[PDB]
């Protein structure tokens, strides 16, 4: 109508509308999953850091869908099992979605 400005149409409409929303939360449920992990594997220092800041938003050749289960199981094998990880998976879809909104 004027332009995307304020925090008229471009936050609190943009992620009202799903779609948008995706977007963020994809690039945001994988840092708390990560930052997990790093403390079950017990990093310090950066390389705690690096773990967390690692498998989220990537460049254009980061697939995975499903393979977030794989990639975790890789590493956490003999230290978190099924019972965790897919829960945690879940435990943050919905979390990182409403957690858009919550953190504005």
């Amino acid at each position: 109508m004027t332009t995307f400005d304020d925090r008229e149409r471009a936050h609190e409409a943009k992620f009202a509308h799903d779609a948008e929303l995706n977007f963020k939360a994809e690039a945001r449920r994988n840092r708390l999953l990560g930052e997990w992990a790093a403390g079950l594997l017990g990093k310090t220092g950066d390389d705690a850091r690096a773990y967390a800041l690692t498998v989220v938003t990537s460049d254009f050749d980061e697939p995975g869908d499903e393979d977030v289960f794989r990639k975790l199981a890789a590493d956490l094998e003999g230290k978190a099992d099924e019972e965790t990880i897919r829960a945690k998976m879940v435990e943050l879809r919905a979390t990182a979605r409403e957690q858009i909104i919550s953190e504005i």
